[PDB]
């Protein structure tokens, strides 16, 4: 309850991700779960390609291994993991079926955290967005949202 989950949205209008998954079909692809503590310091154990690889469906943010793996996973493990999970199992176990539930189209609760309003469509096309309510980023007043194709009144879409 007291860990956050953002995770990406595809957007044609955004370079990188967005327009990588927008181009690959995906509709959502996970960025990460952060608990409240970050990970200063060397890892408890250094994460392996293969390893990270496990989380199916997540979408690397970097261009450089083509928007597929590892940067990130091993970025959201250095930053977030270790630290909190202590060891990497749990972790991908956790990321891989918030990644599922993501690829199955229903997470739990979806809520915008950044836009691009698209003045052609008069629609705050959402990049990012997270399992609970936050502060918005680019995303225009009284403006309708675009979740990944799904058209939504409010910046939530629950409660
Ligand atoms: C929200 O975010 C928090 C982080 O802040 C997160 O809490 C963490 O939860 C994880 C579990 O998901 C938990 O990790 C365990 O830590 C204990 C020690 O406290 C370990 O024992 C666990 O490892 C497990 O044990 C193996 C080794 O131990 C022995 O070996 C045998 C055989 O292998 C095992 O069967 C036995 O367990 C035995 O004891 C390890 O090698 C394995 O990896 C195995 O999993 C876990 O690593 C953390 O303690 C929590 N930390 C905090 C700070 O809360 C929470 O899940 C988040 N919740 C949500 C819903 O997102
Ligand atoms: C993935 O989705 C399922 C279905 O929405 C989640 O399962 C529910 O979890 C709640 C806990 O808040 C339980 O009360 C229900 O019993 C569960 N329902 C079903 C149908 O299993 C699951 O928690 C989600 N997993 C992750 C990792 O987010
Ligand atoms: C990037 O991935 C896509 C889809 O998997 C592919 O069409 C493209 O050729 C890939 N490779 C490079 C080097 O761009
Ligand atoms: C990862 O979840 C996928 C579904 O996306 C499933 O094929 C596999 O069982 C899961 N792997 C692990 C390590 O639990």
């Amino acid at each position: 309850s007291e860990n956050i989950t953002q995770w990406n949205l595809q957007d044609n209008g955004t370079e990188g991700i967005q327009r990588a998954m927008f181009q690959r079909g995906v509709n959502r692809s996970l960025k990460g779960i952060w608990p409240e503590k970050i990970c200063t310091g060397v890892p408890s154990h250094l994460a392996t390609d293969t390893e990270l690889k496990a989380i199916h469906g997540m979408m690397d943010a970097s261009e450089k291994t083509n928007y597929t793996c590892c940067r990130l996973q091993r970025h959201e493990w250095n930053k977030h993991g270790w630290c909190n999970w202590y060891n990497i199992e749990p972790w991908i176990l956790l990321m891989n079926k918030t990644q599922a539930n993501l690829t199955e189209g229903q997470p739990l609760r979806e809520c915008a955290v950044t836009c691009r309003y698209d003045r052609d469509s008069d629609l705050n096309v959402v990049t990012q967005a997270r399992d609970s309510p936050t502060p918005l980023t680019g995303c225009k007043k009284g403006k309708n949202f675009s979740f990944a194709g799904i058209l939504v009144q409010g910046p939530c879409n629950f409660e």
